[PDB]
RNA sequence: GUGAACGGUGGAGCAACACCUGAAGGAAGGCUUGAUGAGCGUGUUCCCCGCAUACGCGGGG
């Protein structure tokens, strides 16, 4: 859908050293989810790639999501 | 599986010691509780105001 996510918080925000992706962001909500229906003993690496986002895909192997690193304003 | 996940700013420490709000300074100069209101003259039909509506009532000097 070509979508733009802003998020705006209350707290001032544990600043992080390298990029905070939103996909990384987006796999942990849904390792939280997975873990929400299936419960804990789960293996976090079989749901965390299963995304709302379009994946690219390189020339040689090694896809990547669709998503961004957030920017801070 | 948020370069994530985990992570106590902590422990102790006297605002305290001494210090006169005090010296001087007139509530006075003048002022009847004494009265004031307590008793002492006119001798008979004359104007004017209202209610009436004139049969009379109240009333000014």
């Amino acid at each position: 859908v070509n979508l733009k996510v802003t998020i705006d918080l209350s707290n001032p925000m544990m600043e992080p050293g390298d990029l905070l992706h939103l996909d990384a962001l987006l796999g942990a909500l849904r390792v939280s989810r997975a873990r929400a229906e299936h419960g804990d003993a789960i293996n976090p690496r079989d749901y965390h790639y299963d995304l709302p986002l379009e994946r690219y895909q390189a020339p040689s192997g090694d896809w990547v999501f669709k998503a961004s690193a957030f920017k801070l304003k």
